């Protein structure tokens, strides 16, 4: 988080934001529960009800994530569908209009495309989480049992402290202890391996979908400079298009960048 | 108390209220019951109606500690509201004008918190007051039981002195006797022990509470020194506003000092 | 604010808070509109519909500082009627408990009072914003008719760029607007003079009262070292108290720094 020690909720100007203002907030926040609907709201909350106390928080994680996998697929196809829609439009303009934007709609779909793979890979990421929680919360109960026999034999030992059901019992809380102090050990391992192991492939798909779409777009921009934007004289012809072997070759440089692009060859440097 | 051997509700000025006249009186002092409502007063009453006797005043204090607290923690809300509505209203002002409210908004917003934290240990301190008034109160059937026996004894030996009664009343009043003289040692010595811990960390929270107000308000002051308060003649620009690494620093080295202070770290010395 | 980039609303611990954990959060915390009343809350609603747009966030400002100075009095009296029922109730009690409360009264009596000259001095503060507020409040309407006139302009401009009044009401706006922008400036220039002058005064008294204070925590905590905490066996004789002179010395040895304190005697030194 960007915020300053400051009430506002606002954060001091980056370097791009001191390039140029910010643009206005987006006029589609319309007003609602600021969710769109109420089923997932209902698999949300009954995840927070029904479900074992201390793996609640997690499968209420899961049904979550699996709630943003369900989004970002969704909006994957829709922008897929904006970018063929959007050459389609551009189809009946000019030659050189018509090219460029069929080369966008194709970077688009690129761009679809992998967002798909990483979308897999989030998914890989979300089935690890759930493991993780199935293995925790299936290790409560030990501590379950654990905490109903001590009351027990709290209880026994206040009603009848000579019951001969006392020495049983306390065998049974010290086997249960036994139980439960060595796998909260455990427990505490294999959370630690899987929650490192699930976020370092996270990050790593999250890094290269970020490279793969920054290489996109600079060659998106590349192919942008292609396009004559300089205007013509009212009354005047049109001058002849002559960018489709420049588009040609910067697509396949594009397509070869994209196969070329390693773990490793990734370029960014944080320090 | 400050008064000097006069009739004066009025005190010798100290080297403060030398330095500079000291302020007219509030004109908030409104005329009404001295204290705002009446449920609180019933409460109190109650406690000290219904209470046993020895207990009420005991009972009353806790009460009244109890209004106390909810007046401070009342008062530390509404400090902390009108920190964020006063730097609410500087955001539309000067550049300068904006960080400077924005960070004396901070500096509230500390001090609120600080007021709080004050606010549970001074409630630590009134469980204690509570727990020794539980004890005493406790303690206090023991001698009623005693008075009761003996004013019993007394009766009967002026109803009739050879009654058979007399030997066992006179028994069970020595049982009492030896169950209250040496309970009064006991309640004494528990008094004194609850006393003195529960004062000296009420003092300690005090004093730990006042040093850090204090460090907040140097630094407070030492940042107000980079308001500019020059004033820019009719007609003129604006100067440009440059004391954003200057506040930024000094509100780090602000929050690095809270960090830093411990109950030795207290630079107050009585003498 | 000392809360980390962490969407956790705790704070890392302090020296203090490392040195013993936190105290449980405090049992008065009952459920309610957070503030006691409505009252307040419709004269504060009140200050935020009717008065000038520009100056009703500050008129607000000022209605809730009237507010923080009311509880703020109220409690202070209410503390100074615990201190006194307190040493009420240690009356009746050992001679040494009877003592050592009777001073600790004594002591929250000056912090009452310390509170009460705070408070003045707190008010006096408030009387200055509310004197920023009223200028720049009545500054306000010099912009508002400038906004009505440009409107007008425009109106008359586009329904008949050929009217008589074209001339005049240009003119008119001229007016206003050297009426307006230099006027811009001078409330530019009395609000810094006026915010550093109040700020600087109140945390002056805000310094003040916490050195006072922490002396009188200092002394107390001196004067409690003075209480016979030792334990008396059970069935034995109480021990006789002459701790008359030394609290004695105590007392007027705080009423003395009391008396020496100054803005400039002041020790604590931030960094």
């Amino acid at each position: 988080m960007h915020r300053t020690y400051s009430l506002r909720n606002s954060r001091a100007p980056t370097a791009s934001q001191l390039q140029n203002p910010p643009p206005p907030p987006s006029t589609t926040k319309g007003r609602f529960f600021g969710k769109g609907g109420l089923a997932y709201s209902f698999r949300r909350s009954a995840a927070g009800a029904f479900g074992p106390e201390l793996s609640r928080k997690l499968s209420q994680l899961v049904k979550i994530e699996k709630n943003v996998l369900r989004s970002m697929e969704l909006t994957a196809n829709e922008r897929r569908d904006a970018a063929k829609q959007l050459s389609i439009w551009g189809l009946e303009n000019d030659d050189d209009v018509s090219d460029i934007t069929d080369k966008l709609g194709v970077l688009i779909y690129e761009v679809s495309e992998l967002d798909d793979q990483f979308i897999d890979r989030y998914d890989q990421y979300r089935l690890t989480l759930k493991s993780i929680r199935d293995i925790e919360g299936s290790v409560q109960p030990s501590r379950d049992r654990k905490d109903k026999i001590t009351d027990k034999i709290a209880y026994l030992k206040y009603k009848d402290p000579q019951s001969p059901k006392i020495e049983v019992l306390e065998q049974e809380l010290v086997r249960a202890e036994a139980e439960s102090l060595v796998a909260e050990a455990q427990l505490s391992n294999i959370t630690r391996s899987k929650l490192r192991a699930a976020f370092n492939y996270q990050f790593d798909s999250i890094i290269e979908h970020s490279e793969k779409i920054a290489l996109i777009a600079g060659y998106g921009k590349a192919l942008l400079e292609l396009l004559d934007d300089s205007p013509v004289t009212p009354g005047e012809t049109r001058p002849a298009y002559d960018g489709y072997e420049a588009s040609k070759q910067i697509i396949i440089d594009a397509e070869s960048a994209l196969n070329e692009w390693t773990l490793d060859s990734a370029q960014v440097k944080p320090t």
